[PDB]
């Protein structure tokens, strides 16, 4: 059974922490990255599948940045490698904030990003 | 004044949402509507609006949580005052497949738009 | 028949010409647009899908801007709508260059285009 | 020194892939080769490296036209040189299919990444 709740760091060096998922697969936690002042730490909400309460469930989150007007989504689905590690396989859109509707078409970047637990 | 993420949206493609009051925390639950050809489908979303600099178009993010599929789906965009001054939510989201084998994992994500107007 | 060789005009407002489309699906085109210094042209080479002769083929071709060190990608198909019109719709990725493999997460930019005969 | 496109190139999926010399206009043709369990096929790429101000680690862009089905991919990505000397493409595609119906168009894109380092 691939578990979110618990402690994740990515390849990217962020690391991430998870609560309990309540019955309705809804969860909350905290999203941890460096600058390069130190340390910032924004909460993430979001909601994992239960349709067929799958091993490997299929999820997704909301990183709700406090150092900027941007947010963020990830989704991915929790797996079990062949060694028998959970892996986090996800990838985002990020949102800048634009200040006229003219700029929407540049506002979105997006990419992956791999957990793993720490 | 300012775009609201509160109330009954509708979208390009004919589905529907309804989000609920935002907290102080920037929080917010609501439902997705979608047809099936009616034949429609009704979803739970979890999603936070940004706070930060209190703006008068904030971006935010969601989660739907597909009730018929094993799959979920992500939005994010900003609520902009077009030019006409209606509200628009200007979106974008990523649709995770769920797959069995983490090999085929290259193939598992969707993306696309959706462009939200009041209804 | 779906063609598209011609000229073509986005929501956007920026203009495409392509060319004809040889034996191997393969065609060149210009695409320009403005900067709000007016008008821009930048060259761009894709080929269509002859698999199956489709009358409506999916497509993909790279702008390589003359004006920056970016490169944009479009794919999409070339669909006949129900007035008869002959529509692309196609979504892109737009690439930025970084100076360090460290920035490389935060280059890409995506994004939709809708093209209707101009 | 610069990192060239030029060359044979192998990715974390196992496809591979042969790039030609690009000519002044930053031109360049090649094949893709992917595996299907060996069954492997063979397809044409074309493509584009940016010129401009000759970086040493260009972005470039290439189509391949896949021949085995309708589908068309696009990659986009940037030349670089990794941290301990080797080159490496990092890249992020586009896989659009083929659907019949422009009312099943948001479900024909699958997005993606792939990174390629020198066989
Ligand atoms: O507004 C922001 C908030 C920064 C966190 C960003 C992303 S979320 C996907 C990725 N995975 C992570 O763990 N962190 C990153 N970012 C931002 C925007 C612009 C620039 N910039 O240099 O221009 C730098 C950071
Ligand atoms: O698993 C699913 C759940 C369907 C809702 C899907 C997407 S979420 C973005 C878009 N905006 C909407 O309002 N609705 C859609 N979808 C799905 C997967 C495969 C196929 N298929 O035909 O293969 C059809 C539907
Ligand atoms: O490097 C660039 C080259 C600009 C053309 C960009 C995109 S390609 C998808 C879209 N469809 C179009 O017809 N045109 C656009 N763009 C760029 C990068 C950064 C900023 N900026 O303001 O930061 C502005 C433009
Ligand atoms: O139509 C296709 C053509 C297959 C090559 C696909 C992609 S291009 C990005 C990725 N990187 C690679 O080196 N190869 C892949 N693919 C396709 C479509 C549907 C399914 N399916 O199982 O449903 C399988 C393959
Ligand atoms: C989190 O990951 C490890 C866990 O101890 C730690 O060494 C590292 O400094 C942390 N990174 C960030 C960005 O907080
Ligand atoms: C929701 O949008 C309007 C609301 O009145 C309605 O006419 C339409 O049938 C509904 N669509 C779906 C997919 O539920
Ligand atoms: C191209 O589109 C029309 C075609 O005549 C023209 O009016 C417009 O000025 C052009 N736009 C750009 C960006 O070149
Ligand atoms: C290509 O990569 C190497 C080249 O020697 C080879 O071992 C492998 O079998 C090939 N893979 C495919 C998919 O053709």
């Amino acid at each position: 059974k691939c578990s979110l709740t618990g402690k994740w760091t990515n390849d990217l060096g962020s690391n991430m922490t998870i609560g309990a998922v309540n019955s309705r697969g809804e969860f909350t936690g905290t999203y941890t990255t460096a600058v390069t002042n130190e340390i910032k730490e924004s909460p993430l909400h979001g909601t994992e599948n239960t349709i067929n309460k799958r091993t490997q469930p299929t999820f997704g989150f909301t990183v709700n940045w406090k150092f900027s007007e941007s947010t963020t989504v990830f989704t991915g689905q929790c797996f079990i490698d062949r060694n028998g590690k959970e892996v986090l396989k996800t990838m985002w859109l990020l949102r800048s904030s634009v200040n006229d509707i003219g700029d929407d078409w540049k506002a979105t970047r997006v990419g992956i990003n791999i957990f793993t637990r720490l």
